[PDB]
């Protein structure tokens, strides 16, 4: 192998949206030595991989972009508020093409182990291959959301239809017209695929453990004005957009739900019902939905009056109602409740009738067969860790990420380990709850500038246990005065049987997540050793 024995400067895992402008800065703006690697055989990461019916981003355009370049920023012809899958991946095909990317990844190359070198301050990768390459920094960039998670129902074995992953999707598309096809799964994933597929099926039976709380998108045109806007000033507007908490294009309410009328109430949610978007609908209206029982009732009972008014039969309207708080990722689609009022769309509650096993022709559910030609699992992720933890990870003296991160991750900042020097992330563990793309540049940006300062001296950069360890307790904290922290789901993983559940996210949002990071970084880099 060519590849086998190549000496890097740095080395980037992943050629998603965080491992590209990683990519691009080490090796075109800072001038290094440096080569991603990806399992995929091209780029996008989440895009190259979740090809589902209707797949679509739910961050407006505006936001979920790159910045770095300043052209395609201002002047990307997005077609339409919330791109669709093809469409990001063709955008960021397009700017890997623009800056010679492609020809320093290494495609198809999935890294199954890296080991710290401390004599040789090198890091050590072993390929899937069993190729070695060696880089003094690794910037992992393998994604939060890219672990596929799906449950193995018993006897699959005799079941003769089809069974796919969505995010995992075949590349050669299946045929799903005027099949029996069942979705297994109402998240993000799910909705989007219900909406997409159920006027094309012969028959769709929606295999719901839990109904969340759905609220329009707002598919529409791209924002002429905010475009407009961004003109003036570019960088003010991705300034702006990064002083937010979500990063998500609007500003987070500051009013509570319980210091305004009901009138108000109502107004309020009616407006942001209609403009559409899951984390505006949360985030936009009052300040405190997921924070109190109270306000976030004012939520869901909207929510649940809408589904009463447009659900036709009285108990589908009840399967669709949770009893959870408004207190996961939040969901949007168009059309989605009122698909349930079809002809040809059945809901199952598979908690109360659980999905028991596989039969030649279906699946069994609470004691009745439904016969399935196709069924798609559109379960989620082993979110997080899940991708960290498949590579095997040896740092100083030998220790072992699967070890330190045995009950929960720890990292600082989202963006570094304590016993793992040299070894970078992207949006790791511990990162603001935020739209990626715009907050991967600053992290990448923070990082490399560490990574400049580390070459010129020895190249080392540790941080500290105790950093680390107050960066999870503020993080742990955070997630303990909302909702997020009694309401179980794939953010504290909860999803995975068996894996640690604990808070994994920043809570104080993108603003202040800068804040803390330039005030570490003006305290002579607090918590890093350089
Ligand atoms: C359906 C879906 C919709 C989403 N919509 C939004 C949205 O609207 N707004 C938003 O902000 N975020 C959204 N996200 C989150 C999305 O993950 C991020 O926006 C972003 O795409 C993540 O980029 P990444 O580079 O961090 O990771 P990824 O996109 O996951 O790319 C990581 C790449 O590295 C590969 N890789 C992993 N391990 C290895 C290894 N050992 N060796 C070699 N290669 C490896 C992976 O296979 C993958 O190709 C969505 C995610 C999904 C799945
Ligand atoms: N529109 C977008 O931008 C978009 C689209 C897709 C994904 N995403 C991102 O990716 C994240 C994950 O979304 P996702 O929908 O793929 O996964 P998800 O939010 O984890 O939802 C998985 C769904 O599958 C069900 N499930 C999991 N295991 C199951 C099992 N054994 N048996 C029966 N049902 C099971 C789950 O029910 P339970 O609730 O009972 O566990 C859930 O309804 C999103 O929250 C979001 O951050 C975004």
């Amino acid at each position: 192998s060519k590849l086998d024995g190549r000496k890097l400067d740095v080395a980037v895992i992943g050629a998603g949206v965080g491992g590209l402008y990683a990519l691009h800065r080490v090796k075109n703006e800072l001038g290094m030595n440096a080569q991603g690697f990806d399992d995929a055989s091209g780029v996008g990461g989440t895009w190259y991989w979740n090809r589902y019916p209707g797949c679509r981003v739910d961050t407006e355009s505006t936001v979920y972009t790159y910045s770095f370049d300043m052209d395609m920023f201002q002047n990307w012809e997005w077609s339409e508020r919330y791109a669709k899958q093809e469409e990001v991946l063709g955008y960021l095909n397009a700017v890997a093409d623009k800056h010679g990317l492609k020809e320093a990844i290494n495609f198809n190359t999935r890294i199954a182990k890296m080991e710290w070198q401390e004599e040789a301050r090198r890091w050590r990768l072993t390929t899937e291959a069993g190729e070695t390459v060696t880089a003094k920094y690794v910037i992992e960039a393998v994604g939060l959301l890219s672990s596929s998670y799906a449950p193995q129902f018993p006897d699959r074995d005799k079941f003769k239809g089809e069974v796919l992953l969505a995010s995992k999707w075949p590349r050669d598309e299946p045929d799903l017209a005027g099949k029996r096809v069942g979705v297994v799964g109402t998240g993000s994933t799910g909705i989007q695929i219900i909406t997409s597929i159920a006027d094309k099926v012969g028959h769709l039976h929606v295999l719901q453990r839990t109904p969340q709380w759905v609220v329009p998108l707002g598919v529409g045109p791209f924002p002429k004005e905010t475009r407009e806007k961004i003109k003036r000033d570019p960088e003010g507007f991705r300034d702006w957009a990064l002083s937010t908490a979500a990063v998500f294009g609007f500003d987070e309410s500051t009013v509570s739900a319980l210091e305004v009328s009901e009138a108000e109430r109502q107004r309020v949610y009616e407006e942001a019902w209609q403009k559409g978007n899951g984390f505006a609908f949360m985030l936009e209206t009052f300040s405190d939905i997921p924070v109190t029982p109270e306000a976030n009732k004012t939520a869901t009972d909207f929510i649940k009056s809408k589904i009463d008014s447009i659900v036709k039969d009285p108990e589908t309207a009840r399967k669709l109602t949770p009893k959870e708080y408004y207190a996961k990722r939040p969901l949007a689609a168009d059309h989605y409740y009122e698909t349930y009022n079809r002809d040809n769309v059945t809901l199952h509650d598979v908690k109360a009738n659980p999905i028991e096993r596989f039969t030649e022709n279906g699946v069994m559910v609470g004691g009745e067969e439904v016969e399935l030609d196709v069924l798609i699992m559109a379960t989620g992720f082993d979110a997080m860790t899940g991708n960290y933890l498949k590579i095997e990870t040896v740092g100083r003296d030998g220790v072992r990420l699967q070890d330190e991160w045995s009950d929960g991750p720890h990292a600082y900042a989202g963006m570094s380990i304590a016993n793992f020097p040299n070894l970078l992330m992207v949006f790791g563990p511990f990162s603001p709850f935020t739209s990626q793309p715009l907050v991967h540049e600053w992290q990448v940006k923070f990082l490399t500038n560490m990574i400049q300062t580390a070459e010129e001296g020895e190249g080392l950069i540790e941080t500290s246990r105790e950093a680390q360890e107050e960066w999870v307790r503020v993080c742990q904290e955070g997630m303990a005065g909302t909702l997020f922290e009694v309401t179980d789901s794939w953010i504290n993983g909860a999803n995975i049987p068996g894996k640690p559940r604990t808070s994994m996210w920043f809570m104080g949002g993108m603003g202040g997540y800068m804040e803390k990071m330039n005030e570490i970084k003006a305290d002579n880099y607090r918590g890093f050793s350089i």
